[PDB]
């Protein structure tokens, strides 16, 4: 307890905490926000080439228990967000991440090799997201393993230097051991962040009787209360299975109980989407005094003394 | 006058609800427990081919979200639950399913093979469990389009009558565009169970700092609230890509507005898991009640006039 900095991939931050890739992150405005904010760093929204305008709305929902979206990546484009990270954002206040989801192998890799020396130059750091639009006869790309190992070699060579990979939940022990061993064969992968959204969700208003999102005819990616033991279960695999890399955890964060569950198993950073979307900056003062809470309550002093240290019955 | 009556499957329905496989249904006592209930059906503990005693304690677990649990199969084994089916079974009550989950293929098709004379003589339905290994280090089957098209093929030809299937969740479009195909190869599959737990997820007790279940290390499916939007986009993606079968809902069922919102996605039954295990069998005439009210309140007087008809948006 006292204080919660820490250091990471040749970074310092005053807390694990950090917004969760798209939720107040897409304007200029948002992102000096969450600078401003109490949070240990800040992630852009995930940026494709040119600006999009993202879907029809209504698009995202939240509820008592979680949130849905198909937001369709509305962004302002790569080149607005290389421009906060190279020239506007201030690097004495916290890090950041820029989150970059181009919708094929080569998009991404013309945006990495922009990214390299802004990175070289000012520490920015790279998230990978390796979820994708819906394509028919084919799955998103974190879910087709060869695929994945694809990406990441192109990534990788084209890139050269240590970035980290947003990762879809998976359900199946196999698939967990599949992935891993895939990102296992990329030394330029330094953290994991589980999870993303779970995926294809459906939200039905009883009284209307309607679909609560536009798109997609209301299916879209759940995220919130719903899918924390989901994201922990993600965080542990992971953590189990890559020693050599950080997991960063993201899904189900809305206290500091759920942020030390997430430390617990195995997160480096704690992520947090639905909750800030809902409650607004402001949450990470909070979730600081209840993770400095709980641990001052269990006599930890460090992250360090309980990170992945979940215990097993027998 | 208002009605909860079905007729599907050369059966009549009181009305569209049941138990989960699994949940109160693996002794004598408890299939009687179920006939005895206002419930409109009932199913079996999934068996197998021999007695299993599952998996260690505590391998369930519930909480105000949801449950956990791994199991690990433990059944009377087949003998029993056919026994039960051909003897013991009052059909006056309600129908019966039976549930098979059997540890490869050839199992699945021994048992199927001596259950068809009482399917045919009594009127007992296969339900045939797919969430379940086969090689251990590959997929679960229903995760293994290929190993799933095996199954269907050779029950299909050892059974030779009506059956469904219980279906894991799945989480991306290409899924549901691919596992629907497969099913729809099957004329026999009259049927669709959406869905079985959530997979491997992992819920922590925060004041001891452990998983709640022993086996596994922790992981296991989850059932209740933190399944329903899952549940829902299931059984409606199976719906809209199978219209030559039924489908019938499970995952999150507490409430008649949780089952109206699952009829309306496409659920022809509704079975119902973690809250019936939580509350007991007076859950079911809660539910028909809570289901009749609004109704009442909509103006309906069948399930008809609105399964299915969830609106989307534009
Ligand atoms: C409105 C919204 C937009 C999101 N956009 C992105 C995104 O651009 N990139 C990404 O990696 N994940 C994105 N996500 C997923 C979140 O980063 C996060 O993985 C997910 O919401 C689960 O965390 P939570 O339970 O805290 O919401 C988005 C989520 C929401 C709710
Ligand atoms: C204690 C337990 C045992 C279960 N056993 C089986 C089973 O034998 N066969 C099966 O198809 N599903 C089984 N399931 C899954 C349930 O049938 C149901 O698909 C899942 O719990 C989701 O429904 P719910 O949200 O109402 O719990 C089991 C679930 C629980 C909680
Ligand atoms: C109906 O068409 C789409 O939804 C769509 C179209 C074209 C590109 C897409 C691209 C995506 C990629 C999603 C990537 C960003 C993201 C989003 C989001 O921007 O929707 N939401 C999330 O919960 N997680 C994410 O990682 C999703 C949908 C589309
Ligand atoms: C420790 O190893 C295991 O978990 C295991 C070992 C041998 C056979 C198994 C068989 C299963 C099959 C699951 C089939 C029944 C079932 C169960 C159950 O009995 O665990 N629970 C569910 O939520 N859904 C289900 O469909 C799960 C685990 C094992
Ligand atoms: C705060 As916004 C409307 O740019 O995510
Ligand atoms: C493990 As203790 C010293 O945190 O009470
Ligand atoms: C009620 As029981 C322990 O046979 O599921
Ligand atoms: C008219 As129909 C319920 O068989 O698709």
């Amino acid at each position: 307890s006292m204080c919660l900095k820490l250091n990471l991939l040749d970074h310092v931050f005053a807390n694990p905490f950090m917004n969760a890739a798209g939720v107040l992150c897409s304007t200029e405005e948002d992102l000096r926000c969450m600078t401003a904010s109490s949070s240990g760093a800040l992630v852009s929204k995930s940026c494709t080439s040119a600006p999009r305008d993202g879907n029809p709305e209504p698009r995202y929902m939240a509820f008592p228990l979680g949130s849905i979206n198909s937001m369709g990546l509305p962004n302002l484009g790569f080149d607005f967000y290389l421009k906060y990270a190279s020239d506007l954002h201030d690097y004495s206040k916290k890090p950041l991440f820029l989150s970059i989801s181009g919708l094929s192998v080569e998009e991404n890799v013309a945006m990495v090799r922009r990214l390299a020396p802004v990175a070289q130059e000012k520490g920015v750091l790279l998230e990978l997201n390796l979820s994708c639009p819906n394509v028919p006869g084919k799955p998103q790309v974190a879910y087709d393993f060869e695929a994945m190992r694809t990406y990441l070699q192109q990534v990788s060579l084209a890139y050269g230097l240590p970035f980290g990979v947003k990762m879809p939940p998976y359900f199946d022990i196999a698939h967990f051991d599949t992935a891993a061993a895939v990102l296992n064969e990329f030394p330029l992968v330094k953290f994991v962040t589980c999870v993303n959204s779970v995926g294809n969700g459906l939200v039905i208003d009883a009284e209307s009787e309607s679909v609560v999102i536009k798109p997609k005819q209301g299916f879209g990616g759940l995220g919130g209360k719903y899918i924390l033991p989901t994201a922990l279960a993600n965080v542990n695999a992971f953590y189990r299975r890559c020693p050599d890399k950080l997991v960063f955890g993201c899904g189900g964060v809305y206290s500091g109980e759920d942020a030390f569950l997430h430390i617990l198993a195995g997160a480096s950073m704690v992520q947090v989407g639905t909750a800030l979307q809902e409650e607004g900056p402001g949450i990470f003062t909070r979730l600081e005094d209840e993770l400095l809470e709980i641990m001052a309550r269990k006599g930890y002093r460090t992250l360090e003394e309980f990170r992945g240290r979940v215990k097993t019955i027998e």
